[PDB]
This record gives structure tokens, C-alpha cells and sequence, in this order.
């Protein structure tokens, strides 16, 4: 029997940075809130102990990519632990939507349907701490999606606070440039000085992304489709980007500006969503 597993994408509401730890992470806070839009994962379960990943995804390896990871990583803990079902394997395919990065955490949001598909379907019995806890090994974008709420996220992302943002309608725009998470993070004047702040606080304040300012000053496509956006709506980067998101209170709002949009723009219009689908599922 084949079982098909959603994977949304991720938006930061607001990110900011508050620090940097001895081992190169950044401190953060931020808000998580999902997108009921992305990858569709389809498993079907092996016998011989095997996991394949039948769909390629452009540019990764397959022992390289987070579908495979993830599903590695879950096998070796289950069978350390002698959760492991004898035999226990999987074929594997994804009908991907989502970018490759940009911001929007679709190869964290593949590891985490997966971890959460597989502990299911082989019966590992691992608990939501557990696999939050694998994820965080797999990239710090993981844990939330384990999770499934929409979430004040701390720590470098994984300590967790599920809160009830509004679900607005957004127009997610993709520049056309890609932007290597390390970059943002590595820059010199990146903010990691901002005040951390009670939820109260930041949830009263305007929400910005201290990451902007750098994506806009570097890349001229991201700063060319922030200041289309923002002719229209409230935007701003997601993650490190290169994504943008402008902020809707209705689909038929968010449509119209997306039928308005050049092509240039790669936009997609989704609406916010507090419970991950993959959780609804
Ligand atoms: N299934 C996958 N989908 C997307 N990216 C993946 C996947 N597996 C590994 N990756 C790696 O992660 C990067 C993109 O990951 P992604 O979570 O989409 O980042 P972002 O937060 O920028 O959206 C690429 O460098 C790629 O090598
Ligand atoms: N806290 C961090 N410090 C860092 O140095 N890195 C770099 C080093 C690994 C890849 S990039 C990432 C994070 C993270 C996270 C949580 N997910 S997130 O908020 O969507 C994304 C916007 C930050
Ligand atoms: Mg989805
Ligand atoms: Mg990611």
C-alpha cells in the first residue's frame, strides 16, 4: 500500500536575531507559521530493509538529500533502540512544488514528513520529543514542522512555543537568484544584537526580518521583487531568502495582485495555516 504525506512550506513571520553561540548558530526569535501549500511524499513500505528515493530532486544526491537522511537517520535510531520492525524499508517519491531553499524550509519540511510518515507506518512508536529531537540534527528549520504548530520559535529554532498568528492569504514570491543560506549568516553586518523581547512585545511590534536589509542590499533580484511587492501589500523576506511574502486579509486580494504579478515574480498564492497539514493528515 502506497500513503501520501504533505509537506508545506514554512514562513517567518518575523526573525530576529539576538546572537551568536561558540559553534557558529545564530540565537533567534521568530514566528512560525505554515503555508497549506507544498511537496505531496507518497511511501510505499519495502521488505529487504531498503530506502529509495525514486524521484530525484534536481541538483541533490540521494544519500545527500533529507528525504534519505532523515529516513537513514530514523532506521539507525529505531534499530539502536530495538524499535526497528526486521525488514523495515521504503519506496519513496515526492511530487515536488516547493523551491529548492529560498526560505521557505521545503527539503526541513520533506525530512519532517518523512521522520513523522516512517515512525508511523514501520511503528517505531518514537515520540514527537524524539523526532524533534532527530530533526534538529538534520537543520534547525526541522523541528517546527515535527511539531506541527505554528510556533514562537527560540533557541537557534527549536525551542517552540505554539501561538495562534491570524492565517492571512500571501502572495510567496521566488527571485530568480539563489542564495546560499551560509552567505546571509556569515555577513558582516548581519544584526545579532537585537533585543530579545517578550511575545507580547514582538507580537505588538512591526514584524520585520532582520535578514532583509542584507538579501535586499546583495542581491538586486530580491530588492526588485520586495519593492514590486511592497507597492501592494506588507512584505518581507522569509528565512534568509531569497522568498518574499506579501501579506493578504483575503485569497481574492492575494489572486488578483498575483494575476498582476510579471513572471519574474515565480509567485504562488497559499493561505496560513496554524496546524501543519501534515499534522491535520
Ligand atoms: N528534499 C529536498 N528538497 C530541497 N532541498 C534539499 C532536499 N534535500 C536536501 N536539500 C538541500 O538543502 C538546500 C535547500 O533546502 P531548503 O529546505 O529548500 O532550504 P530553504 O530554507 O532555503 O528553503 C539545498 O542546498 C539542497 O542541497
Ligand atoms: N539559528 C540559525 N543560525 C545559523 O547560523 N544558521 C545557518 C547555519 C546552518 C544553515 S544557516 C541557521 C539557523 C536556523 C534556523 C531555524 N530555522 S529558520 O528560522 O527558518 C532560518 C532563518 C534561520
Ligand atoms: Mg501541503
Ligand atoms: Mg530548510
Amino acid at each position: 500500500m502506497r500513503t501520501q504525506w504533505p509537506s508545506p512550506a514554512k514562513l517567518n513571520l518575523f526573525l530576529y536575531i539576538t546572537g551568536q553561540r561558540a559553534d557558529g548558530y545564530h540565537t533567534l526569535q521568530t514566528l512560525f507559521q505554515f503555508l497549506d501549500y507544498g511537496d505531496t511524499i507518497s511511501i510505499e513500505l519495502r521488505d529487504d530493509g531498503d530506502i529509495r528515493l525514486l524521484t530525484p530532486v534536481e541538483g541533490v544526491e540521494h544519500e545527500d538529500n533529507l528525504i534519505v537522511r532523515a529516513a537513514r537517520l530514523l532506521m539507525k535510531t529505531a534499530a539502536d533502540s530495538g524499535r526497528l520492525p526486521t525488514g523495515s524499508g521504503a519506496n519513496i517519491s515526492i511530487d515536488k512544488r516547493l523551491p529548492v531553499g529560498g526560505g521557505l524550509g521545503g527539503g526541513s519540511s520533506n525530512a519532517a514528513t518523512v521522520l513523522v510518515a516512517l515512525n508511523h507506518l514501520w511503528q517505531c512508536g518514537l515520540s514527537m520529543d524524539e523526532l524533534a529531537e532527530m530533526g534538529l540534527t538534520l537543520g534547525a528549520d526541522v523541528p517546527v514542522f515535527v511539531r506541527g504548530h505554528a510556533a514562537f520559535a527560540e533557541g537557534v529554532g527549536e525551542i517552540l512555543t505554539p501561538v495562534d498568528p491570524p492565517e492571512k492569504w500571501y502572495l510567496v514570491a521566488h527571485p530568480g537568484v539563489s542564495i546560499p543560506t551560509p552567505v546571509i549568516f556569515k555577513d558582516p553586518e548581519l544584526p545579532r544584537n537585537t533585543p530579545k523581547r517578550s511575545i507580547e512585545t514582538l507580537l505588538k511590534c512591526e514584524f520585520s526580518n532582520d535578514c532583509e536589509v542584507i538579501a535586499r542590499k546583495r542581491f538586486r533580484e530580491v530588492d526588485a521583487v520586495l519593492s514590486w511587492l511592497l507597492e501592494y501589500a506588507p512584505s518581507r523576506l522569509t528565512g534568509t531568502g531569497a522568498c518574499v511574502f506579501a501579506e493578504f486579509d483575503t485569497e481574492s486580494e492575494a489572486r488578483q495582485v498575483l494575476e498582476q504579478a510579471p513572471e519574474w515574480l515565480n509567485g504562488f498564492v497559499a493561505k496560513g495555516v496554524n496546524l501543519s497539514p501534515l499534522h491535520r493528515a
